[PDB]
């Protein structure tokens, strides 16, 4: 079929839409991708399908999609075509279409890990449609119609908000007029995994790396044991804990506590190699130089996480 | 067609569903999803289908699924919509549908780690119908339809039942009722696995801490090899046993051993760096720290494993 | 169309089965699955497909699998519904239908690990038929058409037979009478790769523990090394290998040499800790312990293996 | 139908066409591929369609693929057919089709990793079209129709340009004139990420095989274990960058970066051997070869570093 | 349609076939497949479509797929089957078919790793058309339509040829006549990454153990680090690399080099021993063993390499 010529003639026909989230799940960090299931809800007025509900029995009627025009309502920002399964098609004798599909969709969406793990993320779905010849198409949102159902979760995330950004982008695009709305699921994530994953094994390679200033100086290979493992375990963190993330340019709130952790443990190196150093020659500065040390790294170190767990919680 | 009338004029159409498993297999605890291959059966009554038994010489009467009016049945908590063959479809004389479909499905349904891997999990499978604007349709279960077949296996786990909450959720939705059927597949898990992957060399290791209280005070290298590699090894152990779940906020019962370990393993450092401590000046202080330490460490460890491995079994 | 009716009035229809390999691969231990492509034929009665040889100058006559009744044949312990491509169906003049598809499927069949990986197994697949209810369907097996391909393979394995155990099962489910066949390919495990995977880095692991016993007892940072390292990489290597399999709750054959080998490996650590702790004091029974070590491991480490390899082999 | 007979009875018909970049995701260097989502817009020329703008009523007419004769179009360096959603046709009334498609697809483009990181790429979508019997056809660009949006991103690159070569290339494959169009996106590299993921770990690793310079030459096994640590280190991180690539024959940038300062470490560890080697006899000797390589190493490492990064930025 | 009969009435029925490959990708050692996109064309004589070339005004004329009859041609060696779009059918006066499909795959191919890294394969693709009751069917090969685009590449690999071999396999299968052709793609592989994957590490892992010749017989914990260090780098070499295969019972020619070179690895840790186990007692003999292994070793190496490099190149 066409779509419905305009009564004033000259008026854009806007649809009605509504999303309710179902199912969420697969947020992948290094895709930037989540899948989706929910409710796509259309509403327009096709006046051409107005009826007697007297005449016509049916207080609404009901049509399969082949039998009526159907605005072609696209997703943007998504991998492949939605899968939809059609539920729901219910004309009013005034020509009000209600039309209700159910979806899934693989949802491309980026996001801003500079304040990572304590970062949150708007994850956007966003709707659009492009007019014909005949008639402009707008879309708007029902908000009766939008939201999500209790038990949506994504297992690594709280889930603040899902709203709908009601007054859309409309634009020119390949001579025609496209009609674009986003749809908006706010998230937290939960950081406390990485607390055991990375922050952990950081603090106590740290930790480990000073008990090395209260072994004796003359068994240099013990300390060097202590000063080389922890370097050496710094760098494997490091590497393992940016190998979650895509690669993005910027640096993270976690890779600064490991660049300190491990600004840390190669100092205690240094500590190790100057010690070392003076041992037979001044063995008086050596001492001095682990007294200090055994009190400032351990000092420098618990106010630097005071600062950062007070600041990134 | 369209949905069957009601004899009440105001009674609800209830379909009577069954489920019952064939194959189950691919539980994911990082996805937190599994997959199923199981029989849907669907009962209801529509009189239009009603004919007389004897003047039809036929007992029952087959129809295909477009010929009769079928209720369009969805899962909740799936990935995408399954994938159905349908059966067998016989009418009775009286109006009676009796529908049957072969279904496989993946299914999302999160699962509770605190325990684990002395967890049991409840897997749900959430059936559900929209009413027409014709007729409110209502779920229930037939349990004569509701099994599974023996060899049914998930490989980790002991399947402990498959059963159905007979009372639906009904409730309003976008402004219809919807019926929601909660099917619960019980689990438990296999620990035994675990305990050869994780618990042995975790034990293995505290033991292999502890032998460096045996070793003369005065080889400061090989007791700094032994807890330096013992502390290192329970990170690592801590961090690929975290791997196997999702990033899940809290602690397993696997946590508190691997983190009890790390204490022991961490206590034999802080001991062989106390015992240097005093090796030169007071060397009897040093020596009874040895003493003592040989006793307590692997007492307190045998200790806390009796307590552990009695409560979690 | 409609089943054929019986001609005794109470006769069973037979759908005589067959199944001829022509792909076999991704046999996945971890999955327990395997993916099959492959010839299905299937044979029956209708007589209401009779037809003059002579009135009609055609010697067979070939159907579409829309113009005639197929029985519904589904296999059991497979994933997703099978892919198929009808590639032929002929009649013959007394109503014999012939029919001949090819299909792919994946498989889902469970796996004895115990003997591993010297194992043996039975991959099934189970052909399934479900009575009507006009009439009772039942399998059985045309060995003419039972076969595989010469240059079918599966990489890492022996393939023994394909062969079907030809009186089907019959049992009732959900009310009505189903039919199902077992088609079992033998196949056993090439257990080569593993020697030079895992049973090569055990053996030379426990070689080099032994190497220790006939270094000096005074450097003990060097035996140290040797004694340390052999444990974690027999236990790196434990873990490494269980990582392969599912999670069995049992031990495979792998599993008791690797643990013998993990036996012998720790008994020289804590010979090595006997000895370092008799060497000042006592030195004669420190060197005891050394003589007798380097003959009692060896020898027991060679008459184990002798028992485990004539064992499994 | 058929395709649109020239009215020079031998002039080839040319299809006009653009490519709008809506999504770009996914781009593997190991695969050599990258996803695209876009709209594909074709204009071509039929007058059989052509009407009078009077007589009918409408300014511009729209038909279903169905209806009229559409050119086939292939992507060339493609995984598989793209999957595209028509979304509108206008025909003019002179006959001027205006075709637009929005479609996905895997798209196969070989990369160029001799300057990796720091490279840029090329990736190519070919369109091809195969003349048919009755006509030629020829493919062109429309450079209205050509483009990309501005929110589009490849998470690890920047994206300079969206371009097409307009003159397209025509020869003959199995006896059919073929032209092929070659879409050009642009695109180089972010290296960032890499400088701390590999650039760090390796230049640490060169200033810790330094520090054993400044280690009493008396204290062998200290220095043992900083040069064999940081050698081993070396060989981990060049096998773990080059498992991002796929098997190329060459060496990117970073394999010398990675050679250079595998080279600065082996040369510490032969130095450590020298310096051992004259530590009883001529400790002068030894000495002064400590007293230069403090020195020289550094520097040398400087200036490489100077000249290379000078280099490749 | 039905299929054409024989002119001889006992004719068979030839279609001549053709592959051009436009893209070929993912090629798998470990699943030993690959995916190609390619041409294919069939050609074959059904008199029913012939026509009068002058009272017909067209030279071709062109059907649809289900205008005429057409063979089912299969892949034999492949997953699934192939997807197809049908390019162009055009039929001569004579009643000569043209039909044109472009279809990707994915092909299952063995692999000869014997010889590996310095391999080369012969990956088939078989084609397969089944007899009907009607008619024999024999395949052929057109070598006009037989080749391969020059832009085609397998990352990793020379590509040789592409090229048929004539005659066919035709044999019987379940009761009728099938007609098989061998399609072969030779290519070898580029064995120069693996050069800087796994040859170096293990060279310079030998010179590294070497190096232990020359420290001083008295700092045994140094030449323990030594010694140790390089074998267990022996052996996670090995792993590594066989792990990129599949399991395959032989030994491929990277087998060899590195079960040498983990010999010289173990022979420098056995020197280590007897030299350690001379060294009170006997200090000439000791020091007799390192002069001698100092040329011996890097010499017998040498000469080792030499060989090898010499034969597999
Ligand atoms: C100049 C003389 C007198 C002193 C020579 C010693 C310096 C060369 C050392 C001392 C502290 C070292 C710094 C300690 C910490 C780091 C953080 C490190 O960053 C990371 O590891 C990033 C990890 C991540 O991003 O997740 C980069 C090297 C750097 C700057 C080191 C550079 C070399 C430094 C300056
Ligand atoms: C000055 C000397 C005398 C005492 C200083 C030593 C303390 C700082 C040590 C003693 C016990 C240690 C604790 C031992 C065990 C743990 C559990 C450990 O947690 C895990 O490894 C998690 C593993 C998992 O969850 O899978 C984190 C470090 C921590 C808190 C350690 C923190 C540092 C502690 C308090
Ligand atoms: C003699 C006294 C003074 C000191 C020894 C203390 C014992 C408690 C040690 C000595 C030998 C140890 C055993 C050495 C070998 C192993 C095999 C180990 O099994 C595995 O590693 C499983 C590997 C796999 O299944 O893949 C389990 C612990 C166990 C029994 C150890 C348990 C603890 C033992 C008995
Ligand atoms: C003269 C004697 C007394 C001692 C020196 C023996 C030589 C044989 C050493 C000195 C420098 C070494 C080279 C140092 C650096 C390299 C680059 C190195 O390349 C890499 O491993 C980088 C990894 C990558 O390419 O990604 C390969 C070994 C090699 C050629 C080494 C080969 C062995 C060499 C030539
Ligand atoms: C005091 C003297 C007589 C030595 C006594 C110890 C022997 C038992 C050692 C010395 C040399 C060793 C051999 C040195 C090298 C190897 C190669 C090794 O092969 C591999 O690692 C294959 C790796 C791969 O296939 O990729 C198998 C063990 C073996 C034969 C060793 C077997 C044990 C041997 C004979
Ligand atoms: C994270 C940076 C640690 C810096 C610690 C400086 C300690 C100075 C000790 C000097 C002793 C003479
Ligand atoms: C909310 C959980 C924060 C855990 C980290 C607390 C900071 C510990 C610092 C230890 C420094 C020695
Ligand atoms: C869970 C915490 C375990 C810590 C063990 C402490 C042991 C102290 C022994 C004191 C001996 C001197
Ligand atoms: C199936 C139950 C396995 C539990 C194993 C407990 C072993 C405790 C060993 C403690 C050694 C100190
Ligand atoms: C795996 C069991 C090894 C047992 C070796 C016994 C050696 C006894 C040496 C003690 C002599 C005093
Ligand atoms: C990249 C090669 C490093 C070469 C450094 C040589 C240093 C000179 C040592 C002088 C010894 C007396
Ligand atoms: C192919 C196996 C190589 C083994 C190398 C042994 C070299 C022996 C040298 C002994 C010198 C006394
Ligand atoms: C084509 C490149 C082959 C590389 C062979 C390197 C051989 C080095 C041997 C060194 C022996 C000490
Ligand atoms: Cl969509
Ligand atoms: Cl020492
Ligand atoms: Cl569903
Ligand atoms: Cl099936
Ligand atoms: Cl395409
Ligand atoms: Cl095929
Ligand atoms: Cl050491």
């Amino acid at each position: 079929m066409v779509s419905p010529p305009p009564p004033i003639a000259d008026e854009p026909l806007t649809v009605n839409t509504g999303i309710y989230l179902i199912e969420c799940y697969s947020l992948d960090d290094k895709a930037e991708t989540f899948k989706v299931n929910a409710f796509l809800s259309l509403s327009w007025k096709d006046r051409r399908l107005a009826f007697d509900p007297v005449r016509s029995g049916v207080r609404v009627k009901t049509y399969e999609p082949e039998a009526i025009w159907i605005p072609e309502i696209r997703f943007v920002n998504v991998e492949n075509a939605r899968d939809a399964d059609v539920v729901d098609i219910s004309v009013s004798p005034d020509g009000t279409v209600q039309y209700l599909e159910r979806f899934s969709a693989r949802v491309l969406s980026p996001l801003d890990f500079r304040r990572y793990p304590f970062d949150s993320q708007t994850l956007h779905i966003y709707l659009i449609v492009r007019s014909v010849d005949t008639r402009n198409i707008v879309l708007a949102v029902d908000l009766e119609k939008v939201g999500k159902n209790d038990d949506v979760f994504l297992t690594g995330w709280d889930i603040e908000s899902f709203t709908a950004v009601v007054k859309p982008a409309n634009f020119a695009l390949e001579d025609r007029l496209e009609s674009k709305l986003d749809y908006q699921l706010r998230i937290s994530r939960q950081y406390g995994y990485f607390v055991i994953q990375t922050y952990l094994p950081c603090i106590m390679t740290v930790i480990l790396s000073q008990v090395s200033f209260w072994l004796n100086r003359e068994s240099v290979p013990a300390r060097t044991v202590f000063v080389v493992t922890t370097v050496l375990t710094m760098t494997t963190l490091s590497i393992s804990a940016r190998n979650s993330l895509p690669k993005v340019a910027y640096a993270t709130a976690m890779d600064w506590f490991i660049a300190v952790c491990y600004a840390f443990v190669f100092s205690a190196l240094i500590e190790f190699a100057t010690v070392n150093y003076f041992t037979k020659s001044q063995p008086a500065r050596a001492a001095k130089i682990d007294r200090l040390s055994r009190i400032a790294f351990p000092l420098l170190f618990g106010i630097f996480n005071l600062v950062y767990w007070a600041t990134y919680l």
